[PDB]
């Protein structure tokens, strides 16, 4: 279940099942047909991912399925395969959260470009707890913030607030709740609203040179440069 | 030399040699030993490396009165560190860092190394590699992986002595507690994580470590299997 | 123009082309030129670039050569990638010193010193997508110095951001007041020239080596460096 409504370029992707938002099989293939078409729509220039309420996304729902494996490992693999998508995803993907960002949950808003919380945001990795860890979660969640804050809440379990959290580098901006509304879509439409082809080419080739060796980075980068000066909506 | 206490998953490592705790060839060794027996002994869920008083680790003993001008001993001695903050960093168990002072050189190395660290206040860290005409190459090493790149070159550089404020802000130490509190805080933390379900967390911590070096597609290639394991 | 001033080993470099310092083909060719001599001069031991005034560089000059402008565009960035490249790669140590606005190439510039300090007047941008386009290159070296969201916040929304920004994102080392930066950065970079310089340039090289290797790497190349340290005369 999820809400999907375009406005001047902007896709907001409202997750549905409300209170917990979890992601279930059929969230995860719901999440990724609308990223699919997406990224392949001219009219899709940004994308807004909104859990609304007390919980930003519970992570996966705990459901049974007991027979024979086969199906956390489709749940998984399915999974991974929506984050990978997400995070190499050419067009700007924003999160907006207003709660709790728990397990799969924080790695959704980590695989994010951008992530705007409000105060009263709590951001959690609770595996140990359950007994289990974060694997996956932590592999997105290991990208936006240093080696000792992904290893803390990986072993420790515990729930962060969102001064942590803007610390960190888990989310960019903390506004009050009254315009965290109003913030992102107004962010979100100036970056719909500017020349587009050399927005898309730089996001790529800023993602693909943060794995590359400054060398190699450059000779990537350089000829993308070019591109832009070249590009006739400079 | 190190004693070396056990609780319920708990093994305390108090380095001895007080004050300044120096890494000398014998307490790399000592070290190295008391880590290969802890990673293969059940009873042994998380390690805490702990180096009591004003000072937490000098790092290295200034004993390189070597006889090769010093050459093999200074070579067996660097080959011995870094095969020991290897094992160390990648240890599949949980290795929790008390500083209570200052850390210096391959001791600030030690406590990098380790996947938590916590400091008190007075709790000082530094890369004096520069004043005695050299260069902290190794402790470098493990510095880098946990803090910025400005924040390597800046405590390389110059030299300086930094604070326990500073390091939380660089990523260095993990929470700044008061001196009453940190002994047992780290305790009660290093209890509470020996209590969890121990083999999903050896096995996700091994490969948090490892796909941290790996590109996006390949660290989900990784970890994903691995993901399966935890839920079965 | 760019004036040099040699003292006590430390080699400073000021930027010439008041108000905005502009990265042209003869500025880009001045500093790479100024680097290459230093580099083989044993008696230069730190580099200070320097950028007087409310800017501290402008990035490239928005002069376009208009058959396309592509066969000078490609020799400027080229030629601005291979004098980053080497300024970041240079085993001798490179301060920048900040007081103003460090924007596009500009701010590139600035993140490709080994440390860089600031006044708390001092702004920075990569304004990119303002001007139809996107700070790609500038991006590379940036995205070296702060975390992942740091830089993709920069570069997508194109802000101006302060000195406390920078120096929680990690883009400079220390804030410093007006009346006392210059002679901090005097202070310090006559501090490092004094120091024994042979394990001071391979420790470097050293460190800038290992960070694009895996540990087990890393220290393959970094134990005999130390061996090395501790067998030279100091």
């Amino acid at each position: 279940l999820l809400g999907e409504v375009l406005s001047e370029g902007v896709l907001t992707l409202t997750l549905g099942r409300a209170p917990a938002h979890p992601l279930s099989r059929a969230m995860i293939a719901a999440l990724h047909d609308a990223l699919r078409r997406a990224m392949g729509d001219d009219h899709v220039h940004v994308l807004v991912i909104h859990g609304p309420g007390r919980i930003f996304c519970a992570g996966h729902d705990l459901k049974e399925i007991g027979r024979h494996r086969a199906f956390v490992t489709d749940l998984f693999e399915a999974c991974s395969a929506l984050m990978l998508d997400l995070a190499h995803c050419p067009k700007p993907t924003i999160a907006l959260v207003e709660g709790i960002a728990t397990a799969a949950g924080l790695q959704l808003m980590a695989a994010c470009d951008l992530a705007y919380a409000s105060p009263a945001a709590r951001f959690c990795l609770p595996g140990v707890q359950n007994g289990g860890f974060c694997t996956t979660p932590a592999v997105a969640v290991s990208r936006v913030i240093g080696r000792r804050a992904v290893t803390e809440m990986a072993l420790t379990g515990a729930t962060y607030d969102a001064d942590w959290a803007l610390a960190a580098g888990l989310i960019n901006r903390i506004l009050p709740e009254a315009a965290l509304a109003t913030h992102v879509a107004d962010l979100a439409g100036a970056l719909a609203a500017r020349n587009q082809a050399p927005l898309r080419r730089g996001l790529e080739t800023l993602n693909r040179h943060l794995e590359l060796p400054l060398e190699q980075a450059y000779a990537l980068a350089t000829p993308v440069m070019v591109e832009h000066f070249m590009d006739p909506g400079r």
